[PDB]
């Protein structure tokens, strides 16, 4: 309960610990917040 509609057992975002808001998913583990830079 924030703004939108909750999120099913899947897709999980939220802040880690007290820093910065990640996309992590709950059936592969892997997160998506983060983006490429090498390039």
């Amino acid at each position: 309960g924030r703004a939108m509609g909750p999120l099913p057992p899947g897709w999980e975002r939220r802040v880690d610990n007290m820093g910065r808001i990640y996309y992590v998913d709950h059936f592969t583990r892997t997160t998506t917040w983060q983006r490429p830079t090498l390039e």
